[PDB]
């Protein structure tokens, strides 16, 4: 109430086929699949619930100071494309357009796992100037981890997964929607970084299941690699092979009693189908959290 980030009236009004036109834009623009969405995953991730600033809406992932963030460096690569193709469109905003590119990421992520969902996206945003971005205030959003791209600063503030637990709430996120939402986001490669922390499977850009699977298999033997336990290494008990690496925010999901409980769902034999849904539930919840006009 008493500190509002102000937004423009929308200059854009795209219809369901200047969209789709878009899509295919987007498909054919040479973004990987995790490239899509990270700048996505970037934009929205900024929400705070209660508070309400932040989300996707104003593209300020754009602007500064967001675009200059650590967590950001990797996700904002993406920008001079899609801007290139606002531009040649005209039919619709940056901030649109930057959510429709995590759409397609998602889409081409499922279709890999074979499976085919739609990604319900919701037009309207606009692009804020950076007039009605407010540096200082923005400065105070800076994250100090994002456990859904493993990205953790200032190792002395508190702790990795609880640092988790407080960016989820930010979201409004449930435990299930914390849940499938970090072990898509693993598999789609959308740490804020190269690691490959947390990152099980041998298809990366495939919205699978694997991160559950791979995160409850006995067959994996996981231990801290120094004091911190900052940094986790699964061997392969069978052919002594480190196979993955995980931080803590990979692996509070295995030993945490809750967090346990909602990744067999997912490591469950037949529940592929069920996660890929949740996956995109979540999703479209995060990426819409702002749209307060929707509602």
């Amino acid at each position: 109430l008493i500190w509002q980030d102000p937004l423009p009236q929308p200059i854009y009004n795209p219809t369901e086929q200047d969209i789709i036109d878009l899509k295919f834009a987007i498909a054919d623009s040479g973004l990987s699949v995790s490239e899509l969405v990270s700048v996505a995953w970037a934009s929205a991730s900024t929400f705070r619930g209660g508070d309400k600033r932040g989300g996707a809406n104003g593209a300020r992932l754009a602007l500064m100071p967001q675009r200059d963030w650590d967590v950001n460096a990797a996700a904002v690569r993406a920008l001079p494309v899609l801007e290139k193709i606002q531009k040649e469109s005209g039919k619709a905003s940056l901030a649109d357009i930057i959510v429709l590119a995590g759409v397609v990421g998602v889409e081409k992520a499922a279709s890999a796992a074979g499976l085919s969902i739609h990604v319900p996206f919701a037009p309207g945003r606009v692009d804020a100037r950076q007039d009605q971005t407010d540096i200082e205030m923005f400065e105070l959003l800076e994250p100090i981890a994002d456990g859904f791209r493993n990205y953790r600063a200032r190792l002395d503030v508190s702790t990795t997964e609880s640092l988790l637990i407080d960016k989820a709430q930010q979201l409004t996120l449930t435990a299930p929607e914390m849940t499938a939402l970090v072990g898509g986001m693993r598999v789609l490669g959308a740490n804020f970084d190269g690691s490959k922390n947390g990152v099980f499977t041998d298809r990366v850009g495939v919205l699978s299941n694997d991160f559950f699977v791979n995160l409850l298999d006995m067959r994996y033997e996981w231990k801290a690699t120094d004091e911190s336990k900052e940094l986790f290494e699964g061997r392969d008990r069978e052919t002594g092979e480190v196979k993955f690496t995980a931080s803590r925010a990979d692996l509070v999901f295995g030993s945490n009693s809750v967090l346990r409980a909602v990744a067999e769902v997912y490591a469950s034999s037949d529940a592929h189908e069920k996660f890929v849904k949740d996956f995109v539930a979540a999703w479209v919840k995060v990426m819409n959290l702002d749209r307060f006009d929707l509602l």
